[PDB]
Formats: structure tokens, sequence, C-alpha cells
């Protein structure tokens, strides 16, 4: 029942016992594995998730089974029985947010899980106020380049109404403009969201790196548009340690990776706007953002600058240009004094996290295909590490686009 | 949407549904509670139903399902089982089944070539010495002086109460790994045990990093016998770099023929415990895994020092830079020597084409994403962006316990 987990570089073995705490099914069955898929295909239930989560909280502060634990369980029962829902205490919300990050199987940054600033924005009643919270979050998290993990939590979902939602997938994203010639200027991942901004009254730029405005939505209201003041949005010009021409490419990226469209689930309560940020691992920018063919797709441009032979796969021009771009990202961030981690350092620290979690919890849910970096996979220790993937709560989830 | 897994390509935005998985009759390790896809290792009644299924596959493949010859073959199979407990394949059925087992292998990126496989029937083999003759013929044919050709040699199947035909070596060609007094390993550390078994069984060992191992071959109920491959049969490629002149001075080399020799071939309930198969290398197998794994030759640091990189800090990407050059050295050296090899870009491009072929022909293709994606430059290849469904179809190759 408990799976054996082996590391093939070192020959070491552990057993995951934590997986038995899973209450939520993933996409696999004994007939077929679907672990490579990106997205997923009443009082009694809420009450039991609420109890489990409260048990988790009192166990975390070592006060499991005390009177405060007992009376808090009664408070939750009393509230659900009367209202069909309940509310979290602030410190509970703080615990739940850290735990949702801890439990995220696709996150390689989890050694940092215990260090998270939690902003309680549950007293927010308008899109305008959402914006103020978001701006303070950005300023805090950015901290002049010395990035600090943060989450801001807007009011929970309520059965009698529409959700608070941030329409953007990230707080900072570059616009993508579809052209008459069918190409895309800017970031092709953000075409649809750029078009929505324009529909809701934004005057668009014409650059490759136009920071998008935010579409913020209070319950049952049309989303409202807010331009982030450019002084809040820290960006890094990309240059190269040895290649002088690289800077001429005019490439840049923003400092703050801040996911804004996922749902935060704690004790059966759902927070549909709960944006969170940390700092980048270099491959996210250098490899995926700039090199993906359905993104900025710069590989060929860069290789031609390097005067590589582009005529054939076997000169490994792609691999060569990809390394230089990742190096440029590392160099430029370090030069601009902005927090960044390379994929070797991050995966080493992830291995340590796995060992920490083994001792603490008897395992760690991990999604191998997301943990292993998108260049030089087997050069990192996580490649050689077997991993068990499963869903624990508190959790982050995907949710439908609100349009 | 259809009641079958939906499979997306995220580069292109295209969708398919896998209906082939419905044909799987064997459970993998995953459940609704937990995914275990990253784990490397996983009577007459049972046999008869596997047999019937295989015979139906055979007759469907020649477009003769339901026909007299199909029903007669079925009757023939159950009569043979009813009186002996086993049965035997016709020659053309073995050929079909071998190719099908390769086509069904979820972890193989080379499957576009599945229809082109030379199937050597060695089901008459009766000694360890004859296994050696068969293996030498396979190696010569497959190597073809560098113009490599896919091949499989099939020795006799498991029989009840009778011992197995086994090749102890994991591949027909492997380098020795000698444990040193300083605790280190000279040669390939993956091969420490088999090397030590060969010496026990009377091999006089070398003292190099690239000593070709002898074969340990086991006929039914006999102790295994040792056979040295005549060196003229084992094609090897000395490694050099196109621009970095000192690379050749490292004395690195690899062999031409990747020939897996310890896997079990299952066809219709029948188990062929000895059926070595071979193709040609994808360059990352050698340049990235065999040469750069910390637990293999582990040459990353040596090469990066030669390249004069800053090995004191992760963020110089010294590991990534050296790896790329080692991989380019592998491609270049194999090309120069005119030995068949394919890079990870061309290999994955042709695997996508294979996925498209199989969608039309069978309605899906079992594929293990973590194995299909190459170990350098993953997201630079098109398979990274392709969702995959993994399941077990039969005929199949299986891992089997080491015989010692
Ligand atoms: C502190 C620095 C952090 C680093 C270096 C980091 C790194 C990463 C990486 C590389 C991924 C895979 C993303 C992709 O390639 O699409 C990821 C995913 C994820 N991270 Fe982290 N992360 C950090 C902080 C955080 C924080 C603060 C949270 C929440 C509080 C978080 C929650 C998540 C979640 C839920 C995912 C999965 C999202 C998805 O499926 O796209 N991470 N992270
Ligand atoms: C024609 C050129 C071929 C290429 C380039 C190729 C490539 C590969 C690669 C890269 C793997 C992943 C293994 C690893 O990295 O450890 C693999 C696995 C596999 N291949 Fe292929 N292959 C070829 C031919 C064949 C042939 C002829 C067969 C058998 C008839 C075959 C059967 C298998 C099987 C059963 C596996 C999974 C077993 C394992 O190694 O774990 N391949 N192949
Ligand atoms: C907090 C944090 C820090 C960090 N360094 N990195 C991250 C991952 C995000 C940024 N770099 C990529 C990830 O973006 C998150 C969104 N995931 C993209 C895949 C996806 C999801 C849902 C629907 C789709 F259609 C597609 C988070
Ligand atoms: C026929 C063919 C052609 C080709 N290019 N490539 C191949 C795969 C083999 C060679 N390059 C790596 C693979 O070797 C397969 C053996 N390893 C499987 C994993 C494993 C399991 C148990 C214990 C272990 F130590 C390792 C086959
Ligand atoms: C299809 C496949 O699952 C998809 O391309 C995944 C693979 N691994 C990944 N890993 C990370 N970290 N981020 C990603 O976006 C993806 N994409
Ligand atoms: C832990 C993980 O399952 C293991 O290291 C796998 C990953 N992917 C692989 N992919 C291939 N092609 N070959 C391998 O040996 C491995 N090793
Ligand atoms: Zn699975």
């Amino acid at each position: 029942k408990f799976p054996r987990v082996k590391n093939w570089e070192l020959g070491s073995i552990t057993y995951d016992t934590l997986c038995a705490q899973s209450q939520q099914d993933g996409p696999c069955t004994p007939r077929r594995c679907l672990g490579s898929l990106v997205l997923p295909r009443p009082a009694e239930q809420l009450l039991s998730q609420a109890r489990d989560f409260i048990n988790q909280y009192y166990s975390s502060i070592k006060r499991s089974g005390s009177q405060a634990h007992e009376e808090r369980l009664q408070e939750v029962e009393a509230e659900v029985a009367s209202t069909g829902t309940y509310h979290l205490r602030e410190s509970e919300l703080v615990f739940g947010a850290k735990q949702a990050w801890r439990n995220a199987p696709r996150c390689v940054g989890r050694i940092q899980w215990g260090k998270l600033q939690v902003f309680d924005a549950r007293d927010c009643s308008s899109a305008q106020e959402m914006f103020t919270y978001i701006c303070n979050h950005i300023k805090y998290a950015t901290n002049r380049g010395n990035l600090r993990s943060a989450i801001t939590v807007f009011p929970q979902r309520a059965p009698g109404r529409g959700d608070f939602r941030i329409w953007n997938s990230q707080l900072v994203r570059y616009a993508g403009y579809r052209q008459q010639d069918g190409s895309v200027r800017g970031d092709p991942a953000n075409v649809e969201i750029t078009e929505l901004c324009i529909q809701h009254g934004w005057t668009p730029g014409n650059g490759r790196f136009d920071v998008l405005p935010l579409l913020l939505q209070a319950p049952d209201e049309a989303p409202e548009l807010f331009v982030l003041p450019p002084e809040l949005v820290l960006e890094v010009p990309l240059e190269h340690p040895t290649l002088e021409w690289f800077a001429a490419l005019g490439l840049r990226w923003y400092a703050l990776p801040a996911v804004s469209n996922m749902l935060l689930e704690i004790g059966g309560l759902e927070f549909s706007a709960a944006p969170f940020s940390g700092w980048y691992m270099s491959t996210e920018i250098g490899t995926r953002n700039l090199c993906d063919p359905h993104r900025y797709n710069i590989l060929e441009d860069v290789a031609v600058c390097m005067d590589l032979d582009t005529r054939t796969t076997s000169s490994l021009w792609k691999d060569k240009a990809a390394v230089e771009i990742n190096l440029a990202v590392l160099h430029s961030f370090q030069l601009a004094k902005v927090t960044i981690v390379d994929h070797h350092a991050a995966t080493v620290s992830f291995m340590k996290h796995l060992d920490n979690e083994q001792k603490a919890r008897g395992g760690c849910p991990a999604d191998w295909a997301w943990i292993v970096p998108p260049i030089s996979g087997s050069l990192t220790p996580v490649f050689h590490q077997e991993m068990v993937n499963y869903i624990l709560s508190p959790a982050f989830r995907y949710q439908p686009d609100p349009w």
C-alpha cells in the first residue's frame, strides 16, 4: 500500500506514508497513467473538511486536543449548522496558506514554504480596494530587488453570489498583439487577455514588452481596469556576460512572478482571488518564456547572432543558444540585484526539502515532470529521484476563466 | 467530449482522444489516490485467454478476423494447451509479435521504425555455445559496418518445469567496471556486479575504462558459460570534438550497437526469457546519461575544467555548457566514423510523426513522458509539450529478475 521511493544516483530508499492522508482523487487509474496532463479533466462534506483542517491547525501549534481546540471545533459546527458556511481566524488563514504552498506538488521552491507574508484582504468590498491591496502586495514583495514571498487573500466564495476574481493570470504580464499578418507582437500567451483589456477601454501600446493593466472583478460586477503605476513594476534589462550584442536584442523581463488566477482552498472554504508571489527560477524566463516556440520564440534569432549553423539539428544550435539565454537571465538579474535562483541551486534545495519532509511528515507529494527543469534535466539531482504525486488539502487549484 | 482520455499538445493547441487504452489488459502502478508514473520499476485459463487475444491480433493484422483459418488456428491453440499446457507460435506470428512488442513499448522514442525490424528465429537453439553463434550473427548483421539495422533474436520460450535460456549481461556490449582499493570505480560503475560475476566465472579482467565485457550465457538448467566477443565484431567510435582539439586526448569512446539483452519478450502468454534486441543510439543516451550521470562516467567536471569554466558556482551554467559539448562530440564522432546515430531533436520530431501515425491506425499510442523527453534540452523538443497516456499493451517487453 505504501510506495517505495528510490533515488537512482545514490541508491537510497524511503517509503511514502503521507499519501494515505489524501482525500482527493487525481487523474490516474490502474488501467492508465495520465500524470502528464496539465489540467484536470452540503454541510456534511464541508463540516468534515473544516474539522480536518482545524485538527491540522491545532496539531501544528502543539495544542492538539486542548480546550481552545475543542471550543474552536464547536464554533465551526455552530456556524455551519446555522449558516451553511463558516469563517477562518487570521492565524488559521496564515497556517492554511503556508500549507497550501507546502502541499503544491508542481512547486520546486518549497524549501521556502515556511517563509510567507500573508496579507488578509477579506475586508475588501470593491475592485478599487482590490487594486490598493494588489499594489501594496507588489511593493512589499518586490522590496527594491530583494524579493520576499507573499500572498494576499481576498474574500472567500459565497453560495449566494459571484466570485471576487483577478482576470489576469499573473499580476505582471506582457501584452500580446495579434497583427494583420497573423503574427503576434509581444507575448503570444497573453493574446486573449490583451484583447479583453482593450474591450474594457485600455489604450494599448505597440511594444514587445508592454505591462498589461489589471482587470479586477468584485461579485456580479463587470471587471474594472486598473493600470499599475510603472514605478511599482520592477524590470530587468537582459544583457550577456561576454556577448556584447545580446543587449541590442532589447530583451527584458519583470522581477515578480505573481500568480493571480488560482483558487486557494482551506478547510473546505474557497478563495477565488488569492494572488501569491515568490522569485523566479531562471529557466522559467530563459527557457520557457523566451525559448518556447509558442512564446517569444527567440532561439533562432539568438543562434544566428552567435553565427551558429542553423541548417541542421545535429550542430545542437538550439541547445547552445538556450544555454546563453539562460546565462544572460542569470547574469542580468544578479547585476540588477534582483533575486533569482538557477535550476541547479533550486533542485539541490528541493532535494533537501524532500528529506526535511520525509522526517516531518513521512513523505512529500511531487510531480516529477514539473520539478525537473526544462533544460539539463538529468544534470540535476531531481531527475534521478522517484516521486509520488497526490493531492493534500490545503491546496491551490485551477479554476475556470471568469469570462 | 468522448469517454476516453483527452490529450493536448500545448505548442500547437491540438487535441486527440486515446481509445486504444481500452485494449489494455494489464494494470500499471497508478491509482486515483496517487500517481506512481515516475517509478523506474513496477494456469491454463490465464494462458488461453492471452493466447486467444494474441491470435485475434494476428488475424486482424492480416485482415482475416472471423475467417476459417482464424477459427482453425484458435482451435489449434486450445487443443495444444489442453494436452501440453503450452503452445507454439507460427513463424509469421513470432515476426508479428516481436514488432508489436516494440510498437507497444511506452518508453521508446524510436518507435517510428517499429515496422522495420529483422526478426531472427533462434527457437532451435539448444546450447550456450549455439547462443553465442546466434548472438555473433545478430551483432554482425545489426552493425553492418556502421550502417546499423534493427534486429531481434528469439531463443526458445519458457517451458514448464524446465530452466530458462538467459543472457546474464544487460546488453550484448557493455564496459567493465572495476572496484578499486580507494573505493572508486575504474570503467562503468553501472556494471560492477556483472564484471565481478564474469571474473568469478573465470574471466581474466583488464584494467581500463573501456574494456568490453565477455558474455555470460545460460542454457536450461546448466551453469552459465563465458564467451569473449572477438574484437573485430564490436564496432566502437573514438570521441573527438569538431572545434575543441583537446577533446580527443581524453581517450573517451563508445560502442556502436545498443543491444538490450536481459528483457523478457511476452507474446500471447508465452515468455521468451532470452530475446536480445538492438537498434541504433540516440546521442543523449551516450553524451548525457552514460558519460555525465554522477553514478556513471561522471565526466562533466573534467570537461568543464578543460573548457576553463567556473566550476565553483552553479550559476555559471558550467554543467550545462560542458554537457552540450560532450553531446556534440558524440554526434560529430559518430558521423565522422559513419556509424548510425540520431540527435534528440530529430528523434523527438520523428516520434511526434509516429504519434500521428498511431492515432490514425490504432487511436492512440502508449507513451511514458518522463522517458520520451530527452535528458538535456527537454522543452526545446516537441515532445515536452505533448500530453501522453501511459498503459500496458501486449505483446510487450518486461523487466525480469536477474538470474543469479
Ligand atoms: C520562493 C520562490 C519560488 C520559486 C523559485 C518557485 C518555483 C516554481 C516553479 C519552477 C514552478 C513550476 C512552474 C511552471 O514551470 O509553470 C512552480 C509552481 C508552483 N508554485 Fe512555486 N515557486 C516559488 C514560490 C511560490 C510561492 C510563494 C507559492 C505560493 C504561496 C508557490 C506556489 C506554487 C504553485 C501552486 C505552483 C503550481 C502552479 C501551476 O500548476 O502552474 N510558489 N513554482
Ligand atoms: C531504432 C533505433 C532506436 C532508438 C533510437 C531507440 C531509443 C530508445 C530510447 C532513448 C529509450 C529510452 C531508454 C533510456 O534512455 O534508458 C528506449 C527504450 C526502449 N526501447 Fe528503443 N530504440 C530504438 C530501437 C529499439 C528496438 C529495435 C527495440 C526492440 C525491438 C526497442 C525497444 C525498446 C524498449 C522495450 C525500451 C524500454 C525498455 C527500457 O530500456 O527501459 N528500441 N529506446
Ligand atoms: C509563485 C511562483 C514563483 C515562481 N518562480 N514561479 C511560479 C510559476 C509560474 C511562473 N512561471 C510559470 C508559472 O505560471 C503559472 C501558470 N502555469 C502555466 C501553465 C498553465 C496553467 C493553467 C492553465 C493553462 F492554460 C496553462 C510561481
Ligand atoms: C534497442 C535500443 C536502442 C536504443 N537507442 N536505446 C535503447 C535503450 C537502452 C540503451 N541506452 C539506455 C537503455 O538501457 C536500458 C537499461 N536500463 C533501463 C533502466 C534500468 C532498470 C533497472 C536497472 C537499471 F540499472 C536501469 C535500446
Ligand atoms: C505536457 C506537459 O505535461 C507540459 O508540457 C508540462 C511538462 N512539465 C512542465 N514543468 C514545468 N515546471 N512547467 C511546465 O509548464 C511544464 N509543462
Ligand atoms: C526517477 C526517474 O523515473 C528516472 O530517473 C528516469 C527518468 N527518465 C528517464 N528517461 C529515459 N529515457 N531513461 C531513463 O533512464 C530515465 N530515468
Ligand atoms: Zn500516474
